[PDB]
């Protein structure tokens, strides 16, 4: 290809995405993690944490609509919601979007990153923050949710795989979390997640994901969706103790959109209630799956991509 | 990111995917193409054509089950089928996996490629190429279906995305290309093929591709899928004059795959119906697609990764 | 070999160097080229042209000392140079390095990437702009020594191998151009320059503007040295109508050293003379070279990376 | 630029190159090493080992040439050889060429290595091994040397810098191991050798070289010169007790060139006598340094490039 400035993004350990800049918007370190964001001429602006994309500005619509408003839609009546995790601003957007909503606090341990969505991502974020209804929080979710004991009707989590042996962002996909996610909900509260790539063919953290949230939740339901920023097709989930969030009553999810107002781009009802219907070589991996990551014993991922377990 | 040995592959102008190459298993230059056969940790064996990668071995299972079962799934008895393109041949095991059809013509343009799946793609074909219904074609399909009045029940164009002004294989991508393929049918017969990625931001391939088949048929349906191999959404589609081949029943197509024992690795009939179903973008997209191609303008694919329409020289 | 950023520059069209980008420092695209300047932990800021790389700031010094410095101590008493190209302006500095100079006059198309350097590129320039010797000129350098009857001892051509069919510039790399530069030499008056990769293999750059030099002056003496950051072996000439620039006796280079406080970090009196020394390979390459070029077949270098003449468009 | 297979060579931490293959001949495992031998169109077959090119047929004369030559030139009557490392067949070729030589032994720890070179390197080896006064030997050097008691006029080493801490090939590059080529040694006789890149803008591998050498040897002259295959300034040294091996006399080099028929294509002998005048930021780098490396407490190079110095 053309020669010039380019981003080795990671994707597999033997798939590289080599993606063209066009100009490097902002770059830089802070006490967490790297970042790089920068131009894309086919996705506009592309925003890279550590080694791994995090959102284009093209497509982020794509993702947004699909990580919130199927937990959002499949809740009656959300009024106060958490989004743990999601520093651009766009989960907020979407969530803001629903007008039962009065409160809806975002935690985010870092907080240049923040500075930097908001100096630099004006696409994402929208305007979002600066809605009175919206609290930003500059902390560890983990930290957080121990702490207060506010409560929630959805909370969205929004976070970043747990690669690799070292990694910190395994102490929040144990089960410990997720009854710790669960004992702040109401009742009728659900949970909404990006559970991390399928690519089965390599490996496994969509599954154990599925797992493990299985072992805090009574319903845990599985939904997809080709995110075209990422190459790359992205796993998520639903979860409840109160009902099946993915039992969807005929009509229902469409009233809902018209009641509500929603403005989308990608969903509509058929398409989100499509998303719940999986391939059978997903629902064999989903069901052989046995590991569930546990404080004591915290999964990662390999960088070949496996599942593994042991103490921090 | 390691040293060694790396494929460079096109996926749009400004991405690149690079692929590491474990062992070259066998490459060349046939009269038609590039090829590159190499093994990664991956994916098993990756196949390349030109800058393209045709296809992976562990997961090619998903590109033919989604490409082909459609269209037989929704043909009530098949008997006769059109393989157009699918030198790998897994286009055929697929096909010839359904019991009521007694002969499927492959063809294809580039029997050396054939030769290569033959010698070094067994995983693909799985003796495909010998089932007494299979009639290895080696010419330009356009030049066979042409200078033939064979008829089919099925069609399956099994092509590939018809990079740049210079390739005869343009001509393969017109709606006097797919009214031929119609002209080739019997009374109830259903067409499917693949028909591009889908990256709605870079160009408009697979609807150019569908907008170019409404004016040949009356029924067009297009599905999609994420091939993991590719790291694309790719895009699928039906057509047919006979009936809306999109309005089946979620019964009947778990009748027929049950019935005529299809083992199937990916699709189930839920999955398979629901490919079917587009997300609002891109059903716009579609229904705002307006260029067709023409034997007199036919469509190629600019190096920027779009379509474009241009006189035939 | 990690993530984060690189650029992809070129070399020659099988070799690519890709380098790590720490930071982009400024990037953009003047009415004459493409530029990228950028950090690397390697050389310090990376200066990009297009396709490749201008110049490194931990090297620099190397190529400039280079450069200049043969030219100017095969001057007795240098006092008036010319600077065709060189937009960093550490042509500059090393020139204006040498007590006997009165006037240098640069002459360089594109402003905007001189000010580029001004801002952003110190560590090149080091005030060598506004010495009250400078006559920063902004012209096309072939334009204005036409349209001057201005007279030098020095002329010192640090422009750029002249790439592709489309581009004003291969009019700077005919005899016809070099003769335009003899006409407005003094009488003991030097040219030195710089001439291209050496790389045998791929091809004849080298030679050929030796060649093209053969043409316009007596004495053409090719001298290269191994640029670092480059990772290539630059190849450079000196040429006079006067004396042999190459026969020099070592003990006067030193001498007009020491006599002139030349600060270097680079050269010294015995390396200098030695980089006229060439292998058995390099010597036939030259003496086996016949193309000659002229306005009207200017060469320019093929994207295959090899010389190419052809009439003038 | 174009797309297809490629390999992405490693040349500094910060600086890969990235090479166009046209045809894979060969490439696997030895019980030592990994190998690539892939056709360039530029220079023809190369042959990675490990991660770094290795040699290129359109090239390898150049640096062949000026491995060998420079010491059994300066050796008045070069009969008994030896080569450590240098399994391609090409340092063999040019000892060959001089007729002064009755034995030229070689020693090289990877056999299926040397069994590659000679299938598929015809190029190289030219048919050097099948001549009479050759020995082909396959053990580790340090133990060739230990064991057998043979003495030598030239030795030439042609090893591969020892880099990253892990590395046995470090073993080779001490003082020990240099008084232990010394021990092996006519009088009047001389050692040849690569010592690694020259980009002393990184770092250090040659200038250590050269110190280490320096204390086993009363005489270490230091010259260096471009393969333009490795895009890169490589530097080699001459070592003797027995005088300087690089006064040259006026007219001599010349003498022998003759006397001796060599069909060279790099090397003449002034060419010759020049790779010798190095710059000034050469001389200094050379002499500022201090690092010895000693078996005690072997040298190797950081992956960064820096010499570092710990027991093994
Ligand atoms: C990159 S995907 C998601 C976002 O969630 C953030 N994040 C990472 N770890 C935590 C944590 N322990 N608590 C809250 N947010 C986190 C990251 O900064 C990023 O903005
Ligand atoms: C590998 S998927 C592809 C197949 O379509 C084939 N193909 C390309 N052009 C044509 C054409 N004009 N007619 C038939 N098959 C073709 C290729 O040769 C390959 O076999
Ligand atoms: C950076 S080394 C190079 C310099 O040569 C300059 N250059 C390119 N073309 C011309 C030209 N026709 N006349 C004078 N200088 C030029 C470039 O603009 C750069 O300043
Ligand atoms: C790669 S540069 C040099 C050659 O010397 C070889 N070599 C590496 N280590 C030793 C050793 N200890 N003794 C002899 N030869 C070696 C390698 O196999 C390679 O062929």
């Amino acid at each position: 290809m053309d020669y010039g400035m380019y981003f080795f993004e990671h994707v597999t350990p033997y798939e590289t995405l080599v993606r063209r800049m066009e100009r490097v918007i902002a770059s830089g370190k802070t006490p967490f993690q790297d970042y790089f964001l920068f131009e894309s001429k086919g996705f506009g602006k592309v925003l890279i944490l550590d080694k791994d994309v995090q959102s284009t500005e093209r497509d982020e619509y794509i993702y947004h609509e699909t990580l919130v408003h199927p937990a959002m839609l499949t809740h009656p009546e959300p009024k106060r919601v958490l989004i743990v995790g999601g520093g651009e601003g766009a989960t907020l957007r979407e969530v803001l979007k629903h007008p039962t909503v009065e409160k809806a606090v975002m935690v985010d341990i870092d907080g240049e990153l923040v500075e930097v969505a908001k100096r630099h991502m004006p696409e994402w974020h929208q305007g979002a923050f600066d809605d009175p209804r919206a609290v930003l929080v500059i902390d560890d979710a983990r930290a957080y949710l121990e702490r207060t004991e506010e409560r929630y009707d959805v909370v969205i989590i929004d976070l970043t795989d747990p690669v690799g042996e070292d990694n910190p962002a395994r102490l929040l996909y144990t089960v410990e979390f997720y009854r710790l996610v669960k004992a702040h909900l109401n009742p009728g509260g659900v949970m909404g997640m990006q559970a991390g790539m399928i690519l089965l063919t390599h490996h496994r953290v969509h599954p154990v994901v599925h797992r493990t949230v299985r072992e805090a939740f009574r319903y845990v339901r599985s939904y997809k969706n080709h995110i075209p920023g990422f190459f790359l097709n992205f796993g998520f989930l639903l979860a409840s103790d109160a009902f099946d969030p993915a039992a969807f009553s005929e009509g229902v999810i469409e009233a809902r959109i018209r009641e509500r107002n929603l403005a989308l781009r990608h969903l509509t009802a058929p398409y989100l209630e499509a998303m719940f219907v999986l391939p059978k070589d997903l629902l064999e991996a989903l069901e052989k799956e046995t590991m569930v990551s546990t404080d004591q014993n915290p999964f990662y991922v390999t960088p070949e991509g496996e599942a593994r377990q042991a103490p921090y």
